[PDB]
């Protein structure tokens, strides 16, 4: 009995890669044959993405859970990225804020983006704000790297409210169609414009949720002060300008993250 408790537990401290790997094998529908990096398997209604060296499991993440003539390699390589990212995400620690798909290329006549659903409510603020904040960082990380959402905040204009929820831990970011953005190189002045666009979006989310006011308790437009510094700096971010983004935080014109005001301060005191 305390035996069979003994027993009990053993069985479910076995590793969970392997019990994964013996799940049902996806790998066909996002992966073409020859590939022997990565595949997908659905284990208990979740999918994940192991990657392989030498026919051995080596590292999985849990990527959802389950209820324009290009070819078929062209998606191939994009669902490439995709796993990596899950996986440079992870390593960030900040992989659970996002809820990402793939290309589905089984059918070459019916290539398709599968935008994973999920069991969420929407966010409010009162309540959720410690896990905003915590999103919001985890965005600006993201961001950072030069990754970015194609319908959350495209600029300080736009705003899609409808792809954040919250679960009972957490808030996540839903709906990437055809995953993150990033820099491809182009100079025309709109991508030019969307590059900064990505670097601040997270400033963008966090100002719509909670937006400045002035001394008679208006709301501040901060869209126009930034727009006209956008103007007068191209191809400069104000989250790569961090002292920037500080006095127009202390003039009232721009709400921060209550941890990235701490730590921004912290740093520049210790250089």
């Amino acid at each position: 009995s305390m035996l069979k408790y003994s027993t009990n537990m053993l069985e479910l401290a076995m590793p969970k890669i392997n019990k994964i790997v013996n799940g049902t094998d996806l790998t066909p529908h996002y992966l073409s044959e020859p590939n022997k990096e990565f595949k997908i398997y659905r284990y208990n209604n979740e999918v994940y993405a192991v990657r392989f060296e030498n026919d051995e499991p080596m590292d999985y993440v849990l990527m959802w859970k389950s209820h324009g003539r290009h070819p078929r390699e062209f998606y191939e390589e994009i669902n490439l990225h995709i796993i990596e990212q899950q996986f440079f995400l992870k390593y960030h620690g900040i992989q659970e804020h996002f809820v990402l798909g793939l290309w589905n290329i089984k059918n070459e006549e019916n290539v398709y983006f599968y935008m994973p659903k999920i069991n969420a409510i929407p966010i409010n603020k009162k309540i959720d704000q410690p896990k905003i904040e915590e999103f919001v960082l985890a965005l600006k990380e993201l961001n950072d790297a030069g990754y970015w959402h194609p319908d959350l905040a495209n600029n300080p204009y736009h705003i899609s409210p409808q792809n954040l929820i919250a679960t009972e831990e957490m808030v996540k970011t839903i709906d990437l169609d055809g995953g993150f953005r990033y820099d491809k190189g182009r100079v025309d002045e709109l991508s030019r414009k969307s590059l900064v666009y990505g670097k601040d979006q997270w400033l963008y989310v966090y100002n719509f949720i909670y937006p400045p006011t002035d001394e008679e308790d208006h709301r501040i437009d901060w869209r126009v002060p930034i727009e006209k510094w956008y103007e007068n700096n191209r191809d400069e971010s104000l989250s790569d300008n961090p002292h920037t983004l500080l006095r127009f935080y202390h003039e009232g014109l721009i709400s921060l993250p209550k941890k990235l005001a701490h730590d921004l301060h912290e740093t520049i005191l210790e250089e």
